[PDB]
RNA sequence: AAGGACUU
């Protein structure tokens, strides 16, 4: 159970498939940022035909960050789209599988700044822009922010992660969906 | 196109 839980953390979507591609060339490709301990092209029970996306699991995390990190990447003649797995328990939450650039912060209080959040937050790839909200007519800091990167990686390794202290804050750090990406 | 055992 522990180690499926860490493999979890290890784990990339590779959606936009060529139909051609199959589990030894998705590990080709793949085995040049890490080594492999799964590999699979999801496929139709019935037809076998391909859906078009799979899984590979990689050793580390870091592994993982290298192979994103070296985006775009194509695959049997098509650039594919890799994201980091959602796991199967959490991936019918609304929400769960829409691919965004903006992060929400809560529980960052009336004390928290923009460079707090950058700050906490620059190493995780390129910061657009940095949004504290406050009160309409009083400016009362209202206790949370949104952050917005160049690429959307960046928020799903945070969302990933999961806990986050900011400010001496434990803080509630999710994608900022619109309300239409809230009904997929 | 979001997970393999659709493997009683």
């Amino acid at each position: 159970r522990k180690k499926r839980e860490k493999e979890q953390f290890r784990k990339l979507f590779i959606g936009g498939l060529s139909f051609e591609t199959t589990e030894e060339s998705l590990r080709n490709y793949y085995e040049q940022w890490g080594k492999l301990t799964d590999c699979v092209v999801m496929r139709d029970p019935a037809s076998k035909r391909s859906r078009g996306f799979g899984f590979v699991t990689f050793s580390s995390m870091a592994e993982v960050d290298a192979a994103m990190a070296a985006r775009p990447h194509s695959i049997d003649g098509r650039v594919v789209e890799p994201k980091r797995a959602v796991a199967r328990e959490e991936s019918g939450k609304p929400g769960a599988h829409v691919t965004v650039k903006k992060l929400f912060v809560g529980g960052i209080k009336e004390d928290t700044e923009e460079h707090h959040l950058r700050d906490y937050f620059e190493e995780y790839g390129k910061i657009d822009t940095i949004e504290i909200i406050t009160d309409r007519q009083s400016g009362k800091k209202r206790g949370f922010g949104f952050v917005t990167f160049d690429d959307h990686d960046p928020v799903d390794k945070i969302v990933l992660q999961k806990y986050h202290t900011i400010n001496g804050h434990n803080a509630e750090v999710r994608k900022a969906l619109s309300r239409q990406e809230m009904q997929e």
